[PDB]
C-alpha cells in the first residue's frame, strides 16, 4: 500500500552474544529484532508463534534471508527485570510483589497452554514501557502436555542457581514444580538482592543451611517474615510438596496489599 512502510532502520544494540531495536522508517514504531548468524532456533519460533499474553513478549514474526535469520519481537523499553535488582540489597517490596504477580500471570498462562519455559531469571523477564513485565526467551522452552497428556521431562536445561534440585538428582521430572522454583529464586533476588546458593545441592553449604531453617542467615535475614513463608512454601526440595500456582495464589503474602497504583491524576482546590 503506502510505499516504505515494510523498511525498519536498525538503530542500537539491545543485546548480544544479537538483538537489535528497529525502528520503522514510516511511522517510527519500534521492534526488537534479533538476527542470528545460522551457520533450537526453529522451535523458538515455533513455540512464539503459540505465544499470545500481556505478561509473554509478543512475536511478530521472522524472514529467513538466505542463512540469517530475523526474529521480529516486541521492544520493551524498560529493560531486564535483572537491571532492577540492587546488589545485596534488592527492591521495595510493593515493587517485587507486584512483579511477581505479573511473573505468575505469565507461567499460568504457558503452563496452560502446556508450554514450560524452563530458563526463568531476572534477565529473561523484560519490561516495557509501564514495568508490565514480559516473559522472554523461548529458546530452551519445551511443550510439556500435548492431547492432554503429560510428559515427563529429562533433559537437563536452564541456568544453576535458578534450577530446582529434582533436575540435578532425578532422571525425570514433572516440568511445572520446575518453573515455580525458579520464580521462587527471582522472588528472593527481588527481596534480597543476591541469590542464596550456586546451586541447589547437599554439598552446597547455603542449600543445606536454607533445609536446616537457617534464617538467621543471609539473604534469608533481609526478607520479611509474609515473604519468606511464601519462599518457604515454594522453595522445597520434594517437587510432589512443592507448593503449585494456583496455591501460590491463595499465599497471605502474595495477597497482601502493600502497592499503591500507577498514580496520575493530581490537582488540588
Ligand atoms: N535476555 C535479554 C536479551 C537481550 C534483549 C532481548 C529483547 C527481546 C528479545 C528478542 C528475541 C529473542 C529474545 O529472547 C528476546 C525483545 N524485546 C526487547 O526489548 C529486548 C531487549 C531490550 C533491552 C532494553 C534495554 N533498555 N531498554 C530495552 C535489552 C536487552 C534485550
Amino acid at each position: 500500500a503506502v510505499p516504505f512502510v515494510e523498511d525498519w532502520d536498525l538503530v542500537q544494540t539491545l543485546g548480544e552474544g544479537e538483538v537489535q531495536l528497529a525502528v520503522n522508517r514510516v511511522t517510527e514504531e519500534a521492534v526488537a529484532v534479533k538476527i542470528v548468524d545460522m551457520k533450537n532456533i526453529k522451535k523458538e519460533i515455533c513455540i512464539n508463534k503459540m505465544l499470545n499474553h500481556e505478561n509473554v513478549v509478543k512475536f511478530y514474526g521472522h524472514r529467513r534471508e538466505g542463512n540469517i535469520q530475523y526474529l521480529f519481537l516486541e521492544y520493551c523499553s524498560g529493560g531486564e527485570l535483572f537491571d532492577r535488582i540492587e546488589p545485596d540489597i534488592g527492591m521495595p517490596e510493593p515493587d517485587a510483589q507486584r512483579f511477581f504477580h505479573q511473573l505468575m500471570a505469565g507461567v499460568v498462562y504457558l503452563h496452560g497452554i502446556g508450554i514450560t519455559h524452563r530458563d526463568i531469571k531476572p534477565e529473561n523477564l523484560l519490561l516495557d514501557e509501564r514495568d508490565n513485565l514480559k516473559i522472554s526467551d523461548f529458546g530452551l522452552a519445551t511443550v510439556f502436555r500435548y492431547n492432554n497428556r503429560e510428559r515427563l521431562l529429562n533433559k537437563m536445561c536452564g541456568t544453576l542457581p535458578y534450577v530446582a534440585p529434582e533436575l540435578l538428582k532425578r532422571r525425570e521430572f514433572h516440568a511445572e514444580p520446575v518453573d515455580v522454583w525458579s520464580c521462587g529464586i527471582v522472588l528472593t533476588a527481588m527481596l534480597a538482592g543476591e541469590l542464596p546458593w550456586d546451586q541447589p545441592s547437599d554439598s552446597c553449604q547455603e542449600y543445606s543451611d536454607w533445609k536446616e531453617k537457617k534464617t538467621y542467615l543471609n539473604p534469608w535475614k533481609k526478607i520479611d517474615s509474609a515473604p519468606l513463608a511464601l519462599l518457604h512454601k515454594i522453595l522445597v526440595e520434594n517437587p510432589s510438596a512443592r507448593i503449585t500456582i494456583p496455591d501460590i495464589k491463595k499465599d497471605r503474602w502474595y495477597n497482601k496489599p502493600l502497592k499503591k497504583g500507577a498514580k496520575r491524576p493530581r490537582v488540588t482546590s
